[PDB]
């Protein structure tokens, strides 16, 4: 079984990320000892708890259940007794994430380039959304690149599958939730769906074309615009409050009308007038064509 990785030939190689409940890794996956294994990318939990692995084990198995060139590759799982730790082992992606990439290479990145990663986010999207899973947490940093020309949808940290009977999911948190990006019905109603992952496409496609500015980043934004004067549960208040009144981010510098009208119709206060992940590529690829040749 490839799928099945022996914890003795993971040589740790440097960490990569951090979040709030898990790490990725890069590590060399080496059995034969020689110094000739793959670097593979490992995440793994922080905290033992039940109630996180069972999460983590649903997560590995949406990843699994996961085959697109916008979706980064499942390679197996580690684990190392009877009730074990698990780790989840993917392909590396060498250029790192989108928001780190895009920071460090701001001058080699062309409109046309960000339109092309655009395209590839939204097809990665309407796949999800063919398995009814909804992601939850789309932003530049969850979103890894391969190469210049091609990026993937790399944590599933977030996701969740659809019920049957429902088009929408419920769900809390415990501790801190990525507000900045959330759609308003997920502030208020706790509410997740494509047109919440729409919402969050809108505020990934801002980041993008601020080539992630930190004064104009979406926390920075929406803090000024609310009064950095504020609290915790207020910063929530407000948040929604503003969003209501369709108080929204500004267009990035030098982005065209065409994009922020995207961005726009990506916040729509009303679930269902938000565009769908296959009209956004559509739109996407048909501004790529007037830019270029
Ligand atoms: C709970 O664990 C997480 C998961 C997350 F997605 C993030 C989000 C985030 O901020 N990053 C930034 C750093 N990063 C990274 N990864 C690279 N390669 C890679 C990753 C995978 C799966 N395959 N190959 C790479 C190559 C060169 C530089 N890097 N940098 C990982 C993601 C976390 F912070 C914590």
């Amino acid at each position: 079984d490839p799928t099945q990785f022996e914890e003795r030939h993971l040589k740790f190689l440097q960490q990569l990320g951090k979040g709030n409940f898990g790490s990725v890794e890069m590590c060399r996956y080496d059995p034969l000892q020689d110094n000739t294994g793959e670097v593979v990318a490992v995440k793994k939990l922080q905290h033992s708890t039940e109630e996180h692995l069972r999460d983590f084990e649903r997560e590995i198995e949406i990843l699994k259940s996961l085959q697109h060139d916008n979706i980064v590759k499942y390679k197996g799982v580690c684990y190392s007794a009877g009730r074990r730790n698990l780790k989840l082992i993917m392909e590396y992606l060498p250029y790192g994430s989108l928001r780190d990439y895009l920071q460090k290479h701001k001058e080699r990145i062309d409109h046309i380039k960000l339109l092309q990663y655009t395209s590839q986010i939204c097809k990665g999207m309407e796949y999800l959304g063919t398995k009814r899973y909804i992601h939850r947490d789309l932003a530049t940093r969850n979103i890894l690149v391969e190469n210049e020309n091609r990026v993937k949808i790399g944590d599933f940290g977030l996701t969740k599958v659809l019920p049957q009977d429902k088009e929408y999911y419920k769900v809390k948190e415990p501790g801190e939730s990525p507000i900045f990006w959330y759609a308003p019905e997920s502030l208020t109603e706790s509410k997740f769906s494509v047109a919440s992952d729409v919402w969050s496409f809108g505020v990934v496609l801002y980041e993008l074309f601020t080539y992630i500015e930190k004064s104009k980043s979406p926390p920075a934004e929406f803090m000024r615009m609310i009064g950095n004067d504020k609290q915790g549960q207020m910063i929530v208040f407000h948040l929604i409050e503003l969003l209501k009144n369709n108080g929204r981010l500004p267009r990035p510098d030098g982005c065209p009308d065409e994009i922020y009208m995207i961005m726009t119709e990506c916040w729509n206060n009303n679930v269902n007038q938000r565009p769908s992940f296959r009209d956004l590529a559509l739109r996407v690829d048909q501004i790529r064509d007037n830019m270029a040749g």
